[PDB]
């Protein structure tokens, strides 16, 4: 059941991220919207890009903003100004990840960038893939970077070298989480792979997918993944098996999420669709949405939602 359809974005939904009492949501209209999720209303419309927004995260006091003007804004998330804009990259940005100390920002220029939050400085800048990085993660040492060059890159956070690369994807890696011990990437050629992270050697090779991989998800038990064949599926990480399939939307699948419990995944199709994972059977079909899908999050009970019908809708996960 849908609770708030929040209004006022002009363009496609491309991103979003929600805590307790906001959410906050990036658009193909060049603006970032701050809302209180429980009245559905908006508070502050952050300005300042000149192109589409492709990626946010926030913390308490800060957002920051990833976009396809080829800078990283860091906003004021309560009076609504903008703080730094950190100027670098030569193309889009498509992904990014900050934390107290720096910001990790990829690019279409084939380059990841390190920044010092408080600075807007320039630290490293991370050389060495072909094509445009769409996906990065990075903890206190090392960061992960996935390309459009099919590989999985592995960098000293800072000393700005490369240490391993991934290598056996045929095709641009989309997607991608580690651990210390592993890593997990998805690619256009229908397969994700486990690699070792320490030697980034290729543990396992995920194949039944029919077309490109989308979006992923692991625990220490399990992988969860949507793909570009309307099917989101279920993998045992060690032996590398399929376990489940779930079969449902129509369309390509975007945005995946999953717990213990449940798996909710976007499609292309305009619906949301939540399924019990142990059973691999559609529990709900989130109706309501006009266009695609493109992101989502849920805690325990509300499913937050974005799609290309330049709206955002919650979700009652269970109701």
């Amino acid at each position: 059941q849908s609770l708030r359809t929040l209004q006022g974005h002009q363009s496609a939904v491309t991103s979003l991220q929600f805590n307790d009492n906001i959410v906050v949501s990036g658009s193909d209209d060049s603006t970032v919207k701050v809302w209180d999720i429980k009245t559905g209303q908006s508070l502050r419309t952050l300005q300042g890009h000149q192109s589409a927004v492709t990626s946010l995260q926030f913390n308490d006091n800060i957002v920051v903003s990833g976009s396809d003007d080829s800078t990283v804004k860091v906003w004021d998330i309560k009076t609504g100004q903008s703080l730094r804009t950190l100027q670098g990259h030569q193309s889009a940005v498509t992904s990014l990840q900050f934390n107290d100390n720096i910001v990790v920002s990829g690019s279409d220029d084939s380059t990841v960038k390190v920044w010092d939050i408080k600075t807007g400085q320039s630290l490293r800048t991370l050389q060495g893939h072909q094509s445009a990085v769409t996906s990065l993660q990075f903890n206190d040492n090392i960061v992960v970077s996935g390309s459009d060059d099919s590989t999985v890159k592995v960098w000293d956070i800072k000393t700005g070298q490369s240490l391993r690369t991934l290598q056996g994807h045929q095709s641009a890696v989309t997607s991608l989480q580690f651990n210390d011990n592993i890593v997990v990437s998805g690619s256009d050629d229908s397969t994700v792979k486990v690699w070792d992270i320490k030697t980034g050697q290729s543990l396992r090779t995920l194949q039944g997918h029919q077309s490109a991989v989308t979006s992923l998800q692991f625990n220490d038990n399990i992988v969860v993944s949507g793909s570009d064949d309307s099917t989101v599926k279920v993998w045992d990480i060690k032996t590398g098996q399929s376990l489940r399939t779930l079969q449902g939307h129509q369309s390509a699948v975007t945005s995946l999420q999953f717990n213990d419990n449940i798996v909710v995944s976007g499609s292309d199709d305009s619906t949301v669709k939540v399924w019990d994972i142990k059973t691999g059977q559609s529990l709900r079909t989130l109706q309501g949405h006009q266009s695609a899908v493109t992101s989502l999050q849920f805690n325990d009970n509300i499913v937050v939602s974005g799609s290309d019908d330049s709206t955002v809708k919650v979700w009652d996960i269970k109701g």
